């Protein structure tokens, strides 16, 4: 018995037909709109970021045995209860970094050569040239990158490509980035020499709240801050107050605190925070873009996460373990 | 000797009055059009920028000129003949910065990429959902085309290889350093049919007028998305626009093109207008084009050095050190 | 006598000061939950405006309160009974100017029916065209129904018979003047059912509380135009948004509604915010919605006048002289 | 009967074609500049719109014509001196819906005072505060001037003596009817000094051309509204545009504007463009100006009522009934 949460509409008939042998029950909505005669049922459920598996919801979930997030992240997933209950948990670590990378990147230079300003004035037919839109170069810039994996690696490399110095913070000290120009920090030292900087790190307990008061005030007057990680990386409420300071030339956020109220428009039953506001305040602004955590979304990740997902579902009903090694978060025992 | 400047900003104005002090300067934020035929006739030395049209009834008026220069890149502004027969020297400036256009239209690459002006839009709405019509590609699934490999164009393949993307390149002269990082030079036809994303950084000439016309827009690919940061008149804005609302583009990015300088100097106040410029205004609201007004070169690197570069020429020419200035000779001595 | 305003605007303080520079003064642009316990403890007369809340809870610091004077028509921001039980006489401004509010419902009704908003975003695309998306209706053949008939409503129905209207009215007390100038006075389900277009003049009381909820909504006409520039919880925000999402309205504008404070004065700065707060910014961007913040208000006849009476009261109540504001009492003497 | 229709829409095609199948008809959507030269010459009766341009070298064009019937109550279109002296009678629709236009006028005045457009974009921007650059002035305050007191512009001071205004009226014909509702009937130039909006509704001939120009506007009070729903060539569109930019204006609304048919049209497909065409573009992104592209009229009686005048008058005409139609004539019989 297989259950699937939070499917896109035009995914359905694919994971039925790519499913066909196996008793599945398919959800466009979230596990927790899910009938509890279906979460009793369930020993496979697949679901995605916005799917909270806390302790109280996987309670009733008593001949579950393997959860797989169609995602790199999995911090929406209470990962201690598994491992004390022995339930596995797969995800899929390398879909396509490169999508969150290049959207990464083309945050940041949509900042820096201001192209929303521009924008704003040619729509009034102001097609003049004042220092209002004088753009800065990359290649002038020092870039620093919290959290070298993956994504971030890569986020790296492009930078040295535009002739950027590159500063890094990482618990792993790549040899790959070193040996290209990279040069590894301490995270005082990135926060108060870079230009520009983007996070991407998991979040966990260690990356919980890291960019707030404190760190922001380490850092220039006039710096660019991209946030493709996760939303709770960032104190939104320490962001906002430093944005009204004019503390930054610009920020770029894919993925902010209470993001599911706006994303899943939860508004309509009766949800709202005062972070949600706050981003949409900030979205208007011209030194700003906020995207609704779509920087994973091109068609070669969908195309991968389908394919990845339907490998691990029949990996684990013939009891193959071994094939999907690399996909365990929680593996055996 | 006497030197005059026009379409100078008027920021820019202390920096020359006290750079250039020891000189018999006039400055105008002007172009030169605009200029007293009195002060056209003592001038030796012009500095214009690209929206100072110098044709043979203009330059005719300066009987005393020995030198032009524009603080620019581009050239075609210039009736370099006139100029040849006369023995009127033309200098510009070859490289302040070609890494600001070439970061600029990778900016223009990745907006249209990932579709970010579509998102904006839906976002203002407050419609946070994701669905097909915000569907993004991948840069590295994709094949760039190059048209012009010179000092930009050669900076542009290299960021679409560090990008993973397959890279064209179409140049007349083919650079054995661009080959041997990936660049495969191929012919015109070849780069246009198997392109996903062409951009163009070839100088404006009479070789390239319109060379991206009706029937070289039907040879690319559909969803091609088509980047000009080069100059308007290599691209025939009528079939551009014929093809853009027959739905060829995924995407355009124009910082430049036909008859700009209508909307960016705003001489509809003097009754000037063009269709063009009906046209690109039409298609600036689209949400899957980018207008910018000729500002791809606009950084602060490139202005320090444009104004260092341009100091340099001045006094260089007043001394008579030609030699200290030979790489910035269109038309050079004599 | 100790005198305390607040919510002042910043640009009215040296107004004030200076006309009441004899008496022991005390102004706050903030509002009166952000004052000083002993300034709340001297006060015998406070001057406030439509967001100072003024609780039993907030009253019970101000054992000397004498007089609350609110800068505005509306007083339901004040507890009447407790200050009726204490003693403490209330003022406020009955007519500044019910022409300002009366003439925005018709600047949003006008905004509507000639769909103003749509032919805007169509206008910035530079699409020109005439298509049945921006095809009008005429007032002249609506029926306008008028929910609260005083000095606001009445003005408001006047406008519509002036533009050829059928006018319906609803009201607890029925005017002859208005039945004299055609307005014909029904029950409030006759209106509903009957009106094309619903505008809303009531004070916020608990009879008028989401008065216009999920059942009355369901009685208009599909295709009905509402418009509140009352009090917001005189709607049912919640019941308006489901109707709105399945297509009911033809248009709706909104000066008042629920919760508008926390966007007026940006209280999620301090950490409120409510899914209504969401639901009227999505409304504001639709093309058929017009959302203005407590505004209709806002003109500088209005302000003046606010300005003039206020420095009448306050001068009468520190003199005996109660007749000459016995048309500003809500909870008079004794 | 051959009969010919031009700048039909699509939608009222199959209407005409019912409506007139007992004769020879022919129905074009597009302009009378794009008919073949043999329908023209067989044509007997024409109905028109106000785009079709029949200038003496067009209706030469036609030896045929004996009617030309335009769907509209203005005809500065057509040739009237070319008509006269060659027999060829003129119909219009004099009156299909005044009150289209006159509320029209009303919605942009309220727009402009109110300053909807304005604070739009701040609500857009989550700003629900209030300051002066929001603060608005009140109607009832302020004197309406109207040029014009015919149809249209008789229903417009009327409006504005519902609304409190002082209405001074400028006309060549005076009407008793206006004074007696309180109208005050002026000169120009006291008009234009002494209003606070003013508001155009004559027709467009050689006595009105640029009526409103540098010297007129020059009269008018610092901070005047000014409103346009008559005919773009009684305004100089270049003093206009001068005056604008010298902060003249409180606010513009313009449903009718110089040279706006190659916008409404989209000539610019054609090689057609004018300064005046980006003059108006600019003017119409900013927020105390409202452009309507000439659809003061587009309502859904007035499209009913022009349909029905439109088949009378051609039922009339075949069948020889000149009487029936006699209001309809602009050009009557000898
Ligand atoms: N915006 C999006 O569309 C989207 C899409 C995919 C992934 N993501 C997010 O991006 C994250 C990163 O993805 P990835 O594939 O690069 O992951 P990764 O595991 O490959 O890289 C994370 C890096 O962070 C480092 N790290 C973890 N904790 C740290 C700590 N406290 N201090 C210093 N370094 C630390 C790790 O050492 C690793 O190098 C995901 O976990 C997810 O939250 C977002
Ligand atoms: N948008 C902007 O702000 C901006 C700024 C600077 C320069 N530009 C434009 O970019 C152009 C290129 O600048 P660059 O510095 O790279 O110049 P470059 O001279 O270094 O490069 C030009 C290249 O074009 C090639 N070429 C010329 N004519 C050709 C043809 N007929 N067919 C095929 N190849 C041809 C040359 O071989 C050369 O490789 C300039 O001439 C200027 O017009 C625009
Ligand atoms: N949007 C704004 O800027 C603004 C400005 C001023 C006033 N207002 C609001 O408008 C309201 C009306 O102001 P006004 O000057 O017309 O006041 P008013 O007292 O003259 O009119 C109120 C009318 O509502 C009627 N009424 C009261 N309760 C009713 C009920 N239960 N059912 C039917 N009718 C009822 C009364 O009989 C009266 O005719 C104010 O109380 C205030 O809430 C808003
Ligand atoms: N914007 C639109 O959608 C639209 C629609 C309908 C009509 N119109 C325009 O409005 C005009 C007025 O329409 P109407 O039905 O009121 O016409 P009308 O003929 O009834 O009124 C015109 C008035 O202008 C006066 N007038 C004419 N020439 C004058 C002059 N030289 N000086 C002073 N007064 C003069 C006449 O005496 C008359 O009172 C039409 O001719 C047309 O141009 C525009």
């Amino acid at each position: 018995n297989v259950l699937f949460t939070s499917v896109p509409q035009e995914d359905v008939p694919f994971y039925q037909e790519a499913l066909k042998d196996l008793s599945l029950k398919i959800y466009t909505t979230d596990v927790s709109k899910v009938p509890e005669n279906e979460l009793k049922k369930a020993e496979l459920i697949s679901v995605f970021v916005y799917d909270k598996l806390t302790e109280e919801l996987l309670s009733k979930m008593p001949r579950l045995k393997l959860i797989h997030t169609r995602s790199v992240g999995f911090d929406h997933i209470d990962l201690d209860y598994c491992k004390k209950k022995g339930i596995l948990v797969t995800h899929i670590p390398a879909y396509s970094p490169e999508s969150v990378a290049e959207h990464t990147f083309a945050m940041i230079l949509t900042l820096v050569k201001r192209l929303k300003r521009i924008e704003d004035r040619v729509k009034k037919l102001n097609f003049s040239q004042d220092s209002e839109i004088l753009a800065r170069e990359l290649n002038r810039l020092t870039l620093g990158v919290i959290g070298t994996g993956r994504i971030g690696s890569r986020v790296a490399m492009y930078g040295l490509a535009f002739g950027m110095k590159v500063l890094c913070y990482d618990v792993v000290k790549r040899e790959d980035l070193k040996e290209k120009g990279c040069v590894y920090t301490s995270l005082d030292e990135l926060l108060k020499e870079s230009d520009v900087i983007s996070l991407h790190v998991p979040y966990t307990k260690e990356t919980h709240h890291m960019i707030n008061e404190e760190r922001i005030s380490l850092m220039k007057d006039g710096v660019y801050l991209i946030n493709t990680a996760r939303g709770k990386v960032v104190d939104t409420d320490a962001l906002y107050r430093a944005y009204q300071r004019g503390k930054f030339s610009g920020l770029g956020l894919d993925v902010f605190e209470d993001e599911e109220i706006l994303i899943l428009k939860k508004y309509t039953e009766g949800k709202a925070t005062d972070k949600n506001l706050k981003i949409l305040e900030l979205a208007c602004k011209d030194n700003v873009i906020i995207t609704p955590h779509i920087a994973y979304y091109t068609d070669k990740s969908l195309e991968r996460i389908r394919e990845e997902t339907v490998k691990v579902v029949k990996a684990f009903v013939k009891g193959d373990l071994e094939q999907i090694k690399g996909n365990f978060v929680v593996g055996p025992s």
